[PDB]
């Protein structure tokens, strides 16, 4: 919960980073609605699709990964603390 008292410079730091981180779900959620809305339930074509969502996680976590580390080391140490504390807290 940014109470890290950000810098007017940090601000839009930051901004910038999101629109870069330092970038086939429609298609996932499609192929997910298909494998719950049919009569019997293929293990095999669920494995697949399962495998695919694993290509667009790995996109996803590596983005968000590496745009919260560069808005990290924007941080004061003083700050970079409350950012830890805040870690410690959220689940995403
Ligand atoms: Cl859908
Ligand atoms: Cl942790
Ligand atoms: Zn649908
Ligand atoms: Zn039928
Ligand atoms: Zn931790
Ligand atoms: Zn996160």
């Amino acid at each position: 919960f940014k109470d890290l008292n950000l810098t007017d410079a940090q601000k839009q730091q930051i901004r910038e980073i999101m629109k870069g981180q330092r970038m086939r779900p429609l298609e996932e959620r499609r192929a997910m609605h298909d494998i719950i809305a049919s009569d019997t339930f293929d293990k095999v074509k669920a494995e697949a699709q399962i495998a695919k969502m694993e290509e667009q996680r790995k996109a996803n976590m590596l983005a968000h990964m590496e745009t919260q580390n560069k808005i990290y080391n924007i941080l004061t140490p003083e700050q970079k603390k409350q950012f830890n504390a805040n870690f410690e807290k959220r689940l995403t």
